[PDB]
């Protein structure tokens, strides 16, 4: 196995997958890695026997058909590793807590979100369906956009957003277009 954190790139104490050379901090993996379970599989494992059971749920969808599942099992693990992804790269340190809004000429938004949230209401089951955790997932980078105006900081959220939708195209095998 790899001897560091598949998404924060550490060492550390590490838990690592039976099925692939991933390695993880317990709160890294989402969800946070399990308590027993020998063999333990990793969520990108996870992720690859869906797609290996049902080879044809990697043909294209539209995005509308996408946002209306319910999050049934499957779904709710495609928005767990979708989220994982966003956490994997580093520029998701400035989306990942509670922000704060003070900055002259700016209000701060009406519907403040944060990556940490998203990842309370997955495990509380608070998504009914894939479009409650995508809205939730726009909307912080929609916030960050618009409190930060012309200031070049304005970049990291249509950076990380960037990394959110291809990940969500891949995912949830969107059907691709020019
Ligand atoms: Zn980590
Ligand atoms: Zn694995
Ligand atoms: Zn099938």
């Amino acid at each position: 196995n790899s001897n560091i954190c598949e998404v924060c790139n550490k060492w550390g104490r590490l838990f690592c997958c039976d099925t692939c050379p991933r390695s993880f901090h317990e709160h890294c993996h989402i969800p946070s890695v399990e308590a027993n379970k020998n063999p333990w599989s990793c969520i990108f494992c996870r992720i690859k026997t869906i797609q290996e059971r049902c080879p044809e749920s990697q043909s294209g969808h539209q995005e509308s058909e996408v946002l209306m599942r319910q999050m049934l099992p499957e779904e709710q693990l495609k928005c767990e590793f979708l989220l994982l992804k966003v956490y994997c790269d580093s520029k998701s340190c400035f989306f990942a807590s509670e922000p704060y809004y003070n900055r002259e000429g700016s209000q701060g938004p009406q519907k403040p979100m944060w990556l940490n949230k998203v990842k309370t209401s997955l495990n509380e089951q608070m998504y009914t369906r894939v479009e409650g955790f995508v809205q939730d997932m726009r909307l912080i980078f929609h916030n960050h956009k618009e409190f930060y105006r012309e200031d070049k900081f304005t970049r990291l959220g249509i950076q990380v957003q960037d990394i959110f939708e291809k990940n969500f195209r891949n995912i949830f095998a969107i059907q691709e277009t020019s």
